[PDB]
């Protein structure tokens, strides 16, 4: 204590980025996503990150829901080892039922590990395909499909490369995945669609796949479906959860060579005048991706955690506890608890900081003392407040990029993501710095939650076609 505050100061100092220094890191990312759209126009499927941190990738999606389609339309969300299979009845007037299936893989096949060299694309997307053969089955819809194909909007969750919206070449496995290597029959280089409606074919299911579709557009698709008709277009979607990512609405699309005109901009990996702090620098220096995703590593779930405890061992010295010497050992969930003790108008409510202090026994084993409970709500509330102002930073370049404020007078802006669903202080902060950004048009600038978009994103996707 006494000069614990003292440290405290001088080290969380540099995490409360002022207007200014917000306004300049708006201007070095609105200078940079020029700069990838540059990239884009010359160099189409190639990154070329010596151009540009952002992949700006297109999307290849045009067409925006008005929230009046109607119909039955499916979904397949394959991200990893939980797969689901979605279908969305879209009613009008923004309304939408949803059922799901799903499948863990691990328990899937028998005697096959269908994330291994040894299995073949044939096998996972028979399992995949049958996951929404489940799903058409629960709705007895089997023979209907086989009448009139329903249409299906695929989310892979994997690095591909997308030359149109319904053909994307796996460009190799993540997440755990080995799947076809081995084989003659393999999923990497190779168009998924294909290889989805061939599995389709041999189960006999009328599904038609007509969209790829990125899990960020997704959640801006499924919030301009469920605003309903009307209101401010829905043309920046964001996700604020274990990872962190943004797509927007490009005006200029055709000129930079975009088939599409929402672009997924990849904006974790932004690197350019970051307010790069040492927890920052041990955070990467230790990550498996070292140099990349350096914005989502300040700004996501996966890392928040990891950062209040290394700014605790930064600033309690010898007086930290033993567990904070373990790596991921206090996750964003936890720091939540610490920064919503600090919110606006909460910094003396006593329940609260009574859930901090148990919060640290139960997690840390630590029975800290009022002066030191006090400095850690303040790490937590620090992490979290620039998570905050770095997302907001992100949001109104990209508005600012739509032009829908000048064209539309408004715009909609879709979050999705356990930070913001899980606080609801963290949308609150993230206006607060918009407003530090923007001035008095923040008043034309709605946040809007938007569920699902990995699902229901992807059946509006390929609803919005027709």
């Amino acid at each position: 204590n006494n000069s614990l505050e003292q440290k405290a100061e001088q080290v969380l100092a540099p995490l409360r980025l002022s207007k200014e220094k917000l306004q300049d890191l708006s201007k070095t990312f609105s200078d940079e996503l020029l700069r990838g759209l540059e990239m884009h126009k010359r160099h189409g499927l190639k990154w070329v990150p010596e151009e540009c941190s952002l992949r700006m990738l297109d999307s290849c999606v045009s067409e925006i829901p008005t929230g009046n389609e109607k119909g039955v339309f499916y979904a397949l969300d394959f991200g990893g080892t939980n797969v689901r299979a979605v279908r969305c009845e879209l009613l009008g007037g923004g309304r939408i039922r949803s059922q799901q299936f799903l499948k863990n893989l691990y328990e899937c096949g028998g005697e096959i590990d269908l994330m291994a060299r040894e299995t073949s694309a044939s096998q996972l997307f028979d399992v995949l395909a049958g996951c929404v053969g489940e799903l058409v089955e629960e709705n007895n819809e089997k023979e209907l499909l086989k009448k009139k194909a329903a249409k299906l909007g695929f989310t892979f969750s994997f690095p591909c490369v997308q030359r149109s919206l319904n053909n994307s070449v796996l460009e190799s496995w993540t997440k755990g995945f080995a799947t076809g290597h081995d084989t003659d029959d393999p999923v990497v280089g190779k168009d998924v669609v294909p290889l989805l409606a061939a599995a389709f074919a041999r189960q006999g299911l009328g599904l038609e796949c007509e969209a790829v579709v990125n899990d960020t557009v997704g959640t801006l698709l499924s919030c301009a479906y469920q605003k309903g008709p009307g209101g401010p277009p829905c043309t920046v979607g964001v996700i604020l959860g274990t990872g962190a990512n943004c797509c927007y609405w490009e005006p200029q699309a055709a000129a930079f060579g975009y088939r599409g005109a929402v672009v997924n901009v990849e904006c974790g990996n932004f690197n350019k005048n970051l307010p790069t702090t040492p927890a920052d620098e041990a955070i990467d220096n230790k990550s498996p991706n070292k140099k990349h995703q350096l914005f989502e590593k300040m700004i996501s779930g996966f890392y928040l955690g990891e950062l209040v405890r290394l700014l605790t061992l930064e600033i309690f010295g010898a007086a930290a506890p033993a567990k904070a010497r373990e790596e991921f050992s206090f996750d964003a969930k936890q720091a939540a608890v610490l920064a919503a003790s600090l919110m606006p108008g909460k910094e003396e409510d006593p329940a609260l900081a009574s859930s901090c202090k148990v919060l640290l026994k139960e997690s840390w084993g630590w029975d800290l003392d009022a002066a030191a409970l006090k400095v850690m709500r303040q790490i937590g509330f620090a992490v979290f407040d620039r998570s905050a102002a770095l997302a907001a930073v992100s949001i109104a370049v990209l508005v600012q990029r739509t032009r829908s404020l000048e064209t539309d007078g408004g715009v909609t802006v879709a979050v999705d993501g356990s930070l913001y669903v899980r606080n609801e202080w963290y949308g609150l902060r993230i206006r607060t710095f918009l407003k530090e950004l923007l001035g008095e048009k923040v008043d034309k600038v709605f946040l809007r939650a938007a569920d699902d978009g990995s699902g229901k994103g992807a059946a509006i996707c390929v609803a919005a076609l027709h």
